[PDB]
This record gives C-alpha cells, structure tokens and sequence, in this order.
C-alpha cells in the first residue's frame, strides 16, 4: 500500500516473486501476462469505497494469440481478458500486504459484447473491489475496454490467497 | 451429425477452417487450443435431452502455460479450462451444420474448486447442452465441468456461445 502505479518492469519483477516476496502473490510471466502497466491502484474510493485498479495492455498485430485465434479471423481470446481481471484482483490482495499464493475461485455473470482486433491500440481494465473477507479473498466487479469502448463485464470475480495451495 | 468422435488431427483441420468450411465455426490452433480429442458428441440425450460433449486434454509438465503461470508455482490457468468449454459449445453449433463464425458471449456462475498440476495425466470436459435458440441469431446455452484424473475441479452454469454470419456487431 505504498506505490499507486506500476511499470511493465515492476510487473515482471512481480512475476519473478520479487515484488511481494517468496510465497506471496505473483502475476503470470509472458505469455500468460495480459497487463503492461497498472496506471492506478488504491484501497479507498472506487464504485464501492473499497478501492480500484486501472490497468492497460498495448495491442499490436504481432501479439501471439492473434495467429492461432483464429486462423484468418484474428481476435483476442475473451478468456485472457477475463484472466487479466483475476490477475489484477490477486495483485490487489498481495499489494495490501496479505501472505500466500493467488488462485482464481471464479465469478458471477460474465458478458462478452465486443472484441479486441489486431488493429486496436490499447485495452484498459477497470476493477472495483466490492469486499475483502479476512481465508483471505477479494470480490470485485470489472470491465474490459478497447480504445474507449466497453466490451466485457464481470460481476463477482473471486480470488483467494493460499498459505498452502496443496490443499486444493 | 454423422461423426460422434474427433481425433487431434480432426481438431487441427477444424482450426484451419477445413472441417466445417470457410466462414463457419473454427477451433483455435496451438497454443490457444485446449482440447486433444472429442471422445463423444451427440445432439440428443444428455442431462437436458439436447446432447453432450466429452473431450480430453493430455497433461505433461512441458505444456507452455506451466512455465509462466506461475514461476516456481506451476498451475494450469483456470481461464484456459473455461475457454475449452466455450470452444466445445462453438464446435457443437458448427457440428450441427449452422453457418457463421463463433464468439463466446459469456457465462453465469463459474467456480474453480481444484487445480491441474504439471504431474496430472488428463483433463476431461463434460458439456451438457441446455438450450439452442435459432431465431435472428444462432445461440447455445450449456452447463460444463472440468475434471482432472476423475476429480471434478471446475463448474460453469449458462455458458453462452453464438454463431455470426457477420461478427461486425463486435
Ligand atoms: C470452436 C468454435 O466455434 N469456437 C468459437 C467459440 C469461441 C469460444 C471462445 C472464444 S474466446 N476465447 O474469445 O473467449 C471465442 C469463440
């Protein structure tokens, strides 16, 4: 709960276990990492008064998922945009100083009503923390947007921290 | 609606547009493809009388996602297991002979209550078709489970996939 913005290099440090420390929350490394930068994170304000994350992924035509998904119909997988939102809620719990390794526990309603094409410039994630239950877990609502346009929503994103993940 | 099982080589042909034809449903190619084989597909019977899919992914410690998810703590991303279930509902709509390209529309409740480690042998997907809507838009609603080595680890209610003769809405 010191830094309120993180750079790509900060996020790669996190993926190595070197931001929050060994045994604590880690972002995935490439090619599962679906965030370039966290432009803002806070534990106050947001839609519910329990904090907010705003993060960005830069798009170019050469990103790996465009060639295989699908052949002659390139589109960013919806599952990876949803994953970015789980990734961010895990980051939030680690950023708050809780111990242990992140697992996605699932979500309420998810809706896809738009897409990320290879001609897009930038994906923005808006995450509104709804509740932290202190085993340690966060509930959040999120949206995925591409160059200003909302395309995906998730209600009741759930992520937990595990001080032993072997009971799972 | 002749063939009730598909090999990995059949799924790759699908990913090239060569199973259902150009402009119709497509599986992803590697490395977004999360299915090795469709063991069973049918459009009658099943939990709701609209058929079922059973499909498998072989697990080994070298699958790409274990190295980066996470360093020192390898676990199959839950989002890829969910994605396999959306890809299977898309496949079903194609296999029924509907035209157009597939897009996932989303899900009701998803629960992850176990995990796939790099020491596992096989992931199995069970998809129960609940409803197909054949109006202005071709749509399927389904329930799904992901299991690893016999144990149920994920559930999804109200998986929704559509076929688009033009995906220009999105
Ligand atoms: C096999 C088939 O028709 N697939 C199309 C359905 C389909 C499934 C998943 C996604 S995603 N990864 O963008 O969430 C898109 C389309």
């Amino acid at each position: 709960t010191k830094q309120h913005a993180f750079t790509r290099e900060d996020l790669l440090r996190c993926s190595r276990g070197e931001l929050f420390g060994p045994g604590n929350a880690q972002l995935p490394a490439p090619n599962m990492l679906m965030i370039d930068r966290i432009v803002h994170i806070s534990d106050v304000g947001g839609k519910y008064g329990k904090g907010e994350l705003v993060a960005e992924l830069d798009i170019n035509p050469d990103l790996w998922f465009f060639a295989c998904h699908f052949e002659g119909d390139p589109v960013m997988p919806g599952c990876l945009g949803l994953d970015a939102m789980w990734q961010l809620v895990g980051f939030y719990l680690g950023w708050q100083g809780n111990p242990g390794r992140g697992r996605a526990l699932g979500s309420g309603e998810v809706k896809f009503f738009g897409q990320v094409l290879p001609t897009a410039k930038k994906v923005t994630y808006n995450i509104h923390i709804k509740r932290t239950i202190n085993l340690v877990l966060a509930i959040a609502d999120g949206t995925v947007s591409v160059d200003g346009r909302e395309i995906y929503s998730a209600e009741g994103l759930r992520v937990g921290l595990f001080t032993s993940t072997d009971s799972f």
